[PDB]
């Protein structure tokens, strides 16, 4: 009685579009791909990420075609295909880059093994240099951090079937660029670019305008914020206690302390920036894996038009 | 020396793309199809618009694949396609409404014979009581003078395979939307939606998502002022000398008062909704066809990637 462009799962509903696909992924493979706080188990590998496995082969192919229409029209010359880019966005500590590596793994397993590359958007964050001089430092993870121009190229690169084509690299221990290191990405398959900002749309062509299937971890804006704090409390003991961390003075924060600094940025940096940039971001992406306040995921959104 | 998802013609190399197609349309056929100060003859339409027809069926085959994988992953049931949405941007009188009409005719008139419907965006236009209430009278043409919530459920509604939808109808007579009027489309297997508004992107799904090609029609701004200045002079001895006509007032204004009156309804309504609006809407667009002062279609802009 009123169309929609969406088709709403269950995972009752989307477990069962798994068909006979099989489970190349063993739990121990699983649990080094996993991230600090995530909850995913191969029963969750199972049901919910090789359906969308299963989806995503579908339509490489299918939209292999359609550049091939465009190719026999300006009637060149291949043997080499146009790279299937991927975009996974999703709010920090929401578990994107758990997704991201998982979905990596699960597809570089494909019968016909392709070549599938996965690169993170921080590592086109400005410097922290360039951040300080640009005013940017208390905006770290926001659209104007990143250099947006760099990162068109890149994926322009890439898509154009670019021999070589590299990126810059982040080191979160470091909270900066790594001076003079390169992620170099071969004429891949398929390339899945994880990041806060990917599915942003704009005046002129971005990034996103590039991607062929996107993916938008969604979470309640509350229980987000509850995870985020957990893992700071976490990090206390893990990163935070390495002397080369850049928040090497938090290690030693109390179970207090460590929750009033976490809930300060939180509601100061990446709530704002997820409320005012990536929130908005949800509508426009293919598939939106909802979690549960257990990081479980129990509803999918699909985008059918 | 550094890729662009775009590849630019002249009409010489563009003019090579037609192939052995069909010229199925006649002198006295393309007469009609013509506007009030459009230039365009049998040479054109061979030269440029028959590689676009071309291209654009190459296009629909390849389409209709991609919702195939997504029909057979959700392993539904067809012989009822998915309509292939097309949208015609440009500026108020640069010709896309031509540019529509003769893109219909062509694209009908194929083989297979398709069932090809057009439908121009100023029907979901405020009526001009709505548009007093809300003050924009002086806006008309702008994105909130149009009810973008409607078209929406229009498109989606016709995109889903809708047995029957149907729009509003606006009359440039009576500069206002027709009481009672309908236009209903049928599941059409290609449906081309014309208007200044269509290439708008933003927060939310918007109509320009729901695409599968679009066109700009762009020419040089001083241009089109010079278009719209000699349309508006030649409307007093056509649309305005009709006594219904809503300009009736302006048939009377002399060359003088005439260039006057246009050039500040120009200035003041249409160049802004250009600038601001419609212009940066083009670098999104699958095909720009860049027009000369004398309307004659030069270049060409197309989206490789
Ligand atoms: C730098 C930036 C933009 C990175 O955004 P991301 O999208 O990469 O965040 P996300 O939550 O997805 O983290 C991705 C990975 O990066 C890890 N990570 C994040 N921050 C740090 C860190 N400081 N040290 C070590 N690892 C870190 C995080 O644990 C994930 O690892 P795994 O999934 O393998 O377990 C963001 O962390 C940031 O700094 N935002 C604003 C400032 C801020 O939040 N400062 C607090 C610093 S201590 S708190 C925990 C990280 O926010
Ligand atoms: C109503 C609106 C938004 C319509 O925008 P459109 O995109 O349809 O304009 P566009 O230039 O593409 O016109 C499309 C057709 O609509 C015709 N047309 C435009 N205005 C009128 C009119 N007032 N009376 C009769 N026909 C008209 C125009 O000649 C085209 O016909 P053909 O291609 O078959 O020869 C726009 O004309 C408008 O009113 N804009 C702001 C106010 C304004 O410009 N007022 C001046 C009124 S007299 S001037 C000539 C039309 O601007």
């Amino acid at each position: 009685s009123e169309p929609s462009p969406y088709v709403e799962f269950d995972r009752r509903q989307w477990r069962a579009l798994r068909m006979s696909t099989p489970l190349a992924l063993t739990e121990e493979e699983l649990v080094g791909l996993r991230g600090l706080g995530e909850q995913i188990d191969l029963l969750e590998v199972e049901e919910v990420y090789l359906p969308l496995a299963r989806l995503i082969h579908l339509q490489v192919a299918a939209r292999q075609r359609l550049f091939a229409a465009t190719a026999e029209f300006l009637g060149e010359p291949p043997d080499r295909p146009v790279p299937f880019i991927i975009g996974v966005a999703g709010s920090v500590a929401v578990g994107k880059s758990t997704t991201a590596r998982v979905l990596q793994a699960l597809l570089a397993r494909w019968d016909h093994h392709p070549r599938v590359d996965l690169v993170t958007t921080d590592g086109f964050l400005y410097p922290n240099a360039e951040l300080q001089r640009r005013n940017l430092m208390h905006r770290k993870g926001f659209p104007e951090s990143y250099n947006r121009r760099a990162l068109m190229r890149f994926v322009t690169s890439v898509k154009s079937g670019s021999d070589y084509a590299c990126a810059p690299v982040y080191s979160h221990l470091h909270y900066d660029i790594i001076p003079g290191a390169e992620q170099v990405v071969r004429h891949p398959d398929i390339l899945i670019l994880e990041g806060l900002n990917v599915l942003q749309t704009g005046p002129t062509l971005m990034v996103s305008d590039l991607f062929d299937f996107s993916l938008y971890v969604d979470a309640r804006i509350e229980d987000i914020e509850q995870w985020y704090v957990s893992r700071f409390l976490a990090m206390r003991t893990t990163a935070f206690a390495d002397p080369e961390s850049h928040f090497h003075h938090y290690a030693a924060f109390s179970d207090s302390q460590a929750v009033v600094a976490a809930r300060e940025i939180w509601r100061t940096i990446n709530r704002p920036n997820l409320v005012e940039n990536i929130l908005p971001t949800r509508p426009r992406a293919t598939l939106v894996l909802r979690k549960d306040a257990d990081h479980s995921i129990n509803r999918l959104r699909l985008r059918k038009l």
